[PDB]
């Protein structure tokens, strides 16, 4: 779903500082190719969605948020 960066999801690029759409993306991406055992199924979605969960994941690692609904890198 995310090509380089600015793919990423608008409530998340409104939000993500400016590395953590890598980190994001190339989270994502990640757990998009490392989501092997939801490939040949038609709820291609779920993969798409963990992928979100993960891609989060590397962002609250290295990016954190705010008391609003905002983040900044952490680490």
């Amino acid at each position: 779903p995310y090509k380089t960066k600015s793919d990423l999801p608008e409530s998340v690029k409104h939000v993500l500082p400016s590395h953590a759409q890598d980190i994001y993306k190339e989270a994502f991406n990640s757990a998009w190719d490392q989501y092997k055992d939801k490939e040949d199924r038609r709820d291609d979605a779920s993969r798409e969605e963990t992928a979100h969960k993960v891609a989060w994941a590397a962002v609250k690692h290295e990016y954190a948020k705010g008391d609003d609904d905002k983040w900044h890198k952490k680490s």
